[PDB]
């Protein structure tokens, strides 16, 4: 028969980054903790299974002597191991992991299916960590044509598509274009926008466009699609001036908070106008003791932002609440094209818009000895500084290893270190990082 | 006939790092500057032509689909271009570059051969930047046997040696062992010392030994050589218990200040007991206005230390002398085995010896998601901190990209940032650097 409602100190909904971190921390401290996750293919969350880890594992594998099928299998081995490592690490702290989709019956009661019965759970603290789901554009035929995939489906194709279309121009789409180009596909990116990489420094965007085109990718702007349909197994993308034909189509046009399954109408929890779970500076909803962390609260969609939401909630629950969303320091980013394009802080354009007293300096990797050592002259560094306060406003690092190097910048920005320090730092040599000695001699 | 003595504001002896930097800086500012360099194969100095740049260029090339001869030619292309880039950048500032070996006639007069005549030059400031030369052990037969090379000769072998011996166990020897092993040689390292990598953390040295042996290198300790001789073209290294046979032998047992050619007996300039040019905190000799920078002053032998000696001398000549050798901050190092082994600050053993209130933490790369993404689980991170002051005392980063990552640590050590900051920094993901969030949760 059915069980009586189970009471925990904390319930986490979703095996996301903030949630699994908070759950294990409090279970290790002796609290009674439950974590509810709808899919065994998602133990450890989006980054482990469908996001950060498989995407970058596929790109590393594609540079090696492996067939398409071997690259896919390598990705499955790596994500499968981390999936099991995450389940077992969380359960090993004492967290009770439930395999079900949770929905709310009231502010702090959830229901799950548990075999032939429903089971209810409650707690004093509920942390909603349900992530996001792919946007699907309302283009007629997109959702019903064969060989059309989102960013998850594209990771499990049966064979290499000879021609791959990508609809959208963000980090995700461009990383997959780079991947499939390496694997051997003829790749065309179709973007509605006029400007390629409009958030990047223009000089850096121009280099990126050059390198992607050199590598054989076709980058199209101002593309307005009226319909998607099939011709046999192939996909036709019908646009104003041309119909494009592909063996597979990826769409990558954003992801939105995953809130529908929760049945929030059964609670007092408020959504934002855009559909995210609304939170205050402590990631708390308007219901006391109910929080929302990671992508579902509408914040920046990176695993490291979900991790920092754990720091905010843990500060409020276990500490004195002194670290809040209003205190968050600098947030870098990387897009793993070839080479990686990394950035932190303000661009020149952003500093100009704020009327700050700024200066910039740019050095191409082609002028750097380590670029010659590497046999790879792609990329550039660009720094943006405030000539009055001596603060570093931002930097772009587009180069081999930039996903590591960018974090050098963040240490100095977070700690209010003047930009002139980088002219004095003693760097290892030969490296790309030592060129920061020259980039900051402004 | 002969020319009258030429007068400059500054004479630099040797195309080293500090010297070429100072020469171009002051010539660009309108001073009259001469730089005297004995070998056109050395324009740009040791790192460009025989040191940092060819060694690391050979290691990158050896990972690619290139024959031995193609790897050597690639190295020659890269160093040749940087040699010409350095000559032309320095001459383009207005420096007069003389192709000769300089020696002193008195404290601030040098003589060079200039065609069929001698030429004298003088200045108010002389900067001696003559670098170092390879040590050659007094082993009978070492200096007279065929197929025995120092670190320069080993970069120009006629063909791959099937078996390569390396005598000595520093960064230089081990990097060349790694290189020739990749290229296909059977490599044996013969070290007199009992302990492998005695300056590294022991756990890190043990991993390095494991990986080098996995890769096929033989690492021998406590080897005392009594003679080197030839058998035909092969080299025999006669040691107490065994005679080793190789197709070529590298010796790499250190480099010493290159002072003999200068004829310093014709000046008042003092040497240290070990034979370096003695300097004060401003890199100044006991003769006012004569300085010694880089390896020749006995300091740490890295290009980035020679660069920092430029900062010291420039502070004294052009500024207020407020930055001195006594003010130098933290100096990292990398040894480019596979993967690179980087370090900065104190080891655990060094902190223990100083009786500091320290704690340590170590995380293997095998426990880090990016190691799995990379398909490379080699290496580890180790942090050493002061639990009272919260300062970072030191770190070891042995991993892919560690030569970039180590510089993250230096920013925090130089700026007195507490180690707990690294638990809060928002790093890019997936990367090896983000694991600093966990390494510093001590
Ligand atoms: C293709 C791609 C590439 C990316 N690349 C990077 C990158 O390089 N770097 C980076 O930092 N970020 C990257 N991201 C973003 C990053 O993956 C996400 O921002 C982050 O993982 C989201 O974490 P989260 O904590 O919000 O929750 P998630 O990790 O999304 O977890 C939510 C969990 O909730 C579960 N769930 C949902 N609803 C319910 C319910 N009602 N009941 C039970 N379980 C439920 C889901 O099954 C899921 O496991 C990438 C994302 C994608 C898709
Ligand atoms: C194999 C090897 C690998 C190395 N790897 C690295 C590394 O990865 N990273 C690192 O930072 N360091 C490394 N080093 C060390 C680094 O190369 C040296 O520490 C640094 O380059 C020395 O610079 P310097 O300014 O002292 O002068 P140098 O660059 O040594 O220049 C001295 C110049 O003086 C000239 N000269 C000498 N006497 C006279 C004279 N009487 N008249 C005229 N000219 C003269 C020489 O021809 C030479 O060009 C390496 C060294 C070697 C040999």
């Amino acid at each position: 028969g059915p069980g009586s409602m189970l009471t925990y100190d904390l319930i986490v909904i979703g095996f996301g980054k903030a949630g699994k971190t908070l759950a294990g921390k409090l279970a290790s401290a002796g609290k009674k903790v439950a974590l509810v996750e709808r899919s065994k293919a998602m133990y450890g969350g989006t980054c482990i299974n469908i996001g950060c880890i498989p995407t970058k594992t596929l790109l590393v594998a594609a540079e090696k002597d492996l067939s398409f099928e071997e690259v896919i299998a390598t990705k499955n081995t790596i994500t499968g191991r981390l999936n099991g490592k995450n389940y077992t690490t969380v359960a090993g702290t004492g967290v009770d992991i439930f395999d079900a989709e949770a929905h709310f019956l009231s502010n702090k009661v959830i229901e799950i299916q548990a075999g032939d019965e429903k089971q209810e759970l409650t707690a004093e603290t509920i942390v909603i960590n349900t992530g996001a789901v792919s946007n699907v554009l309302p283009i007629p035929g997109l959702a019903t044509s064969k060989n059309v995939f989102d960013s998850t489906g594209i990771q499990s194709l049966d064979k290499l598509p000879e021609k791959l279309g990508v609809l959208g121009g963000g980090n995700i789409g461009l990383e997959f274009a780079g991947l499939y180009n390496k694997l051997g596909s003829k790749v065309t990116v179709l973007d509605t926008l006029d400007t390629f990489l409009p958030r990047a420094e223009p000089s850096i965007a121009a280099l990126a466009k050059q390198y992607l085109e050199e590598d054989g990718i076709e980058l199209l702007q101002n593309i307005h699609t009226t319909e998607i349909k099939n011709d046999g197994d192939q996909v036709l993308v019908v646009t104003e001036d041309e119909t494009y034909r592909f063996d597979a189509l990826l769409y990558a046009t954003g992801r939105k908070p995953n809130v529908e399954p929760l049945q929030l109408e059964n609670t007092d929890i408020e959504l934002t106008e855009r559909g995210a779970i609304k939170v205050d500076k402590h990631c708390q909803t308007n219901v006391p003791g109910v929080f929302a962390v990671g992508d579902v609260n509408g914040g920046l969609q990176f695993t490291y932002i979900s991790l920092d939401d754990f720091r905010v909630v843990y500060s409020y629950l276990a500490g004195d609440g002194s670290y809040t969303l209003e205190d968050r320091l600098n947030v870098p980013n990387t897009m793993f094209i070839t080479p990686a394009l990394s950035q932190v802080g303000l661009t020149e354009s952003q500093a100009a818009d704020l009327k700050l007293p700024y200066a910039v300096k740019e050095i191409p990797v082609a002028a750097m000895p380590r670029g010659h050592v590497n046999g790879d002259l792609r990329g550039a560094f660009k720094a943006v500084v405030n000539t009055e306060t001596k603060e570093i406003l931002g930097a772009s690092i587009f180069s081999e290893g930039s996903q590591e190097i960018i974090n050098i910048i963040t240490v100095a920005m977070d700690n209010k270190i003047p930009y002139t320090y980088f002219t004095k730092q003693i760097f290892t040599h030969p490296t790309l990082a030592e060129n920061l000695n020259d980039l900051f001699a402004i």
